């Protein structure tokens, strides 16, 4: 309903609507594959 579909931009609205942290955890996209 809006529990799966709506994981296609869960995180993405924690944005939507602060610590560093979590703009390092993002930076690490790279590190996925890198």
């Amino acid at each position: 309903g809006i529990g799966a579909f709506g994981l296609l931009g869960f995180l993405a609205a924690g944005s939507k609507k602060k610590n560093e942290q979590e703009l390092l955890e993002l930076d690490k996209w790279a590190s996925l594959w890198n």
